[PDB]
């Protein structure tokens, strides 16, 4: 799915990323921005053997069940093609959890240097939430 500004942001609201582990929603959208450029069904290959799935480009490497890699761990008890799909819920779901480790929105490589730093607001402004 196609994902627009002001579609991805409003239902990332509606699927309760708004100010999750506190992180403001303008983040949640450029990470989303810079991970998939907005693409649900956009997957990368992993150099380690493991893939980037989901909206989120949420790694299969020890997240989700792929089919294809030896020593994955699967906390998400979740597929990795449910991350690719056209409602948000399943990728949303799991970002929680990427975040509720603990280990922060550093789990992300493009949030981490590309989308710190910056004006948090300027994706939602203008779009209605």
């Amino acid at each position: 799915k196609v994902f627009g500004r002001c579609e991805l942001a409003a239902a990332m609201k509606r699927h309760g990323l708004d100010n999750y582990r506190g992180y403001s929603l303008g983040n949640w959208v450029c990470a989303a921005k810079f991970e998939s450029n907005f693409n649900t069904q956009a997957t990368n290959r992993n150099t380690d053997g493991s893939t980037d799935y989901g909206i989120l480009q949420i790694n299969s490497r020890w997240w989700c069940n792929d089919g294809r890699t030896p020593g994955s761990r699967n906390l998400c008890n979740i597929p990795c093609s449910a991350l690719l799909s056209s409602d948000i819920t399943a990728s949303v779901n799991c970002a929680k959890k990427i975040v509720s480790d603990g280990n922060g929105m550093n789990a992300w490589v493009a949030w981490r240097n590309r989308c710190k730093g910056t004006d948090v607001q300027a994706w939602i402004r203008g779009c209605r939430l």
